[PDB]
C-alpha cells in the first residue's frame, strides 16, 4: 500500500 501511494514522489 505504501508504494501505491508513494508513487507520487
Ligand atoms: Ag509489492
Ligand atoms: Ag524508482
Amino acid at each position: 500500500l505504501a508504494a501505491a501511494l508513494m508513487q507520487a514522489l
